[PDB]
């Protein structure tokens, strides 16, 4: 029994030590010859060069450095068998290195300073604005690039509390509650949050002021 | 050309979506004969039962749910190649799931204060006491679990502002200037912090008491 195809995932910023070995090469050709193996390709001996590498004689594939996803997040390498006589036994097969994520990159807002306006009128569940920030992680396959937005305060705190709410994973600020008068309060400050890891990661702050208009 | 053992790497808390493809098993015999599929082991069959399943047909190996490496870290399974019979066709493959590490772990402090001495009379370099945080990560592979302290703050500055360091990876701090003097200066309080991906991580806090003996 054997794999169909069998990449190899590697942490991103790994602590080795180097070079570090991955998985083993195996020419079924063992018995009737002595093998040399050999690797080529972009992370080998195309640049990036000596990423990877071979030990000629066991088969044993290594990885000479720590890897950045954010750098480069796949290679594609091919390996070689060749008998002690010179002739190229087999097809060269396929190495697929898939590199995985790390949480190596915290959640920036686009703005130090968001700003939007909305009627003193309006029904409770109306956009005001939204609010972004970005993540360099991996947002498909882990939540290190997946940001959770949050109001922390509101200021002032009239008529109630929470006039305000946001959108967990889009960002966008609605009016959940009625009563913005401009003559009582015309200007709201609402210190917002991202947290990467969906809300178990970093946290970074910026602020989003909503100014209310006055409907004649 | 192939591997010899290919392990499977899984990245601990992923996305999915859940079922999820990992490597698909293929028997030789597939050509002589009808092959069914299953796999068996903890995490299969034995708890945590149905971790991990297989698809008769196709032979693909497929994960049902994320997973925790602070839970289970490793897992040994078999894969199995069957005629319509229910008869083992060749030996049963290991299949070997490693899971990777996730920061998914704060580091913390084994105590809010900490307490130690030294006498007044000694050399710079000399040992005062070791403190201590923890971290559930990976520290052997990754540094998610892997822990850099730092001295924040000194009070007071008297004589002088660094009177004391902190090894960075093993937590014990030092004096590392002279002029301790009880009569002047009885007691300092350090603001420690101990930073985890080796100090490009999340930060915690605490504090180390330092008593000058006479
Ligand atoms: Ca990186
Ligand atoms: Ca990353
Ligand atoms: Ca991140
Ligand atoms: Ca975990
Ligand atoms: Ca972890
Ligand atoms: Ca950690």
């Amino acid at each position: 029994m054997d794999w169909v195809v069998a990449p190899i995932s590697v942490p991103e910023n790994g602590k080795g030590p180097f070079p570090q070995r991955l998985n083993q090469l195996k020419s079924n050709k063992d018995r009737d010859t002595k093998i040399f193996y050999s690797i080529t390709g972009p992370g080998a001996d195309s640049p990036p060069e000596g990423v990877f590498a071979v030990e000629k004689e066991t088969g044993w594939l290594l990885l000479n450095k720590p890897l950045d996803r954010e750098e480069i997040a796949k290679y594609e390498l091919f390996g070689h068998a060749v008998s002690e006589n010179g002739a190229s036994v087999e097809d060269p097969m396929n190495i697929s290195i898939i590199v995985t994520d790390q949480n190596d990159h915290k959640p920036k807002f686009t703005q130090d300073t968001f700003r939007g306006s909305v009627l003193e009128g309006v029904l409770p569940g109306t956009s005001v604005m939204q609010v972004t920030a970005t993540d360099e992680d991996d947002a498909i396959y882990t939540y290190n690039g997946v940001v959770a937005y949050s109001i922390h305060s509101q200021e002032p705190k009239d008529p109630h509390d929470l006039m305000f709410t946001i959108h967990r994973s889009t960002g966008t600020i609605s009016v959940i509650s009625s009563g913005l008068d401009r003559e009582k309060v015309p200007e709201y400050t609402l210190t917002i949050q991202a947290t990467d890891m969906d809300g178990d990661g970093s946290t970074t702050t910026a602020v989003a002021v909503v100014e209310i208009l006055d409907a004649n």
